[PDB]
């Protein structure tokens, strides 16, 4: 097993590097660690990003940044205005998926309808 800090440095110099962590992942490589777990009641909505954790009985709740593949590699985010979309807020992970947070947020989707994500929590 690598070193967070061997990961990171991998992905925030490759061209492209959400591409680099999910390819590290799918060859089996350990997801990057020391994300910032909250402590919370797990009677929150289950909204997926909030401005406080809102973790119900499925999930755990980080500190987002901390879960950020780009803020965890002091890179750009991979959009124009650059904006982080879990920078200061509280990201709700299935505790299925809760030994890898960063590697969960990049792979997955807010619902836009009920704010949950896609495919676990959106019952849409
Ligand atoms: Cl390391
Ligand atoms: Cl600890
Ligand atoms: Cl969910
Ligand atoms: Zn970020
Ligand atoms: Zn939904």
């Amino acid at each position: 097993t690598m070193g967070n800090s061997t990961v990171l440095s991998f992905c925030a110099f490759a061209v492209d590097a959400a591409k680099a962590y999910k390819d590290y992942l799918a060859s089996g490589g350990q997801p990057i660690t020391n994300c910032v777990k909250m402590l919370c009641t797990h009677t929150g909505t289950g909204q997926a990003i909030t401005v406080t954790p809102e973790a119900n009985m499925d999930q755990e709740s980080f500190g987002g940044a901390s879960c950020c593949l780009y803020c965890r590699c002091h890179i750009d985010h991979p959009n124009p205005k650059g904006f982080c979309d879990l920078k200061g807020k509280y990201v709700q992970i299935p505790t299925i998926c809760a030994n890898d947070p960063v590697g969960f947020t990049l792979k997955n989707t807010v619902c836009t309808v009920c704010g949950m994500w896609k495919g676990y929590g959106c019952s849409c």
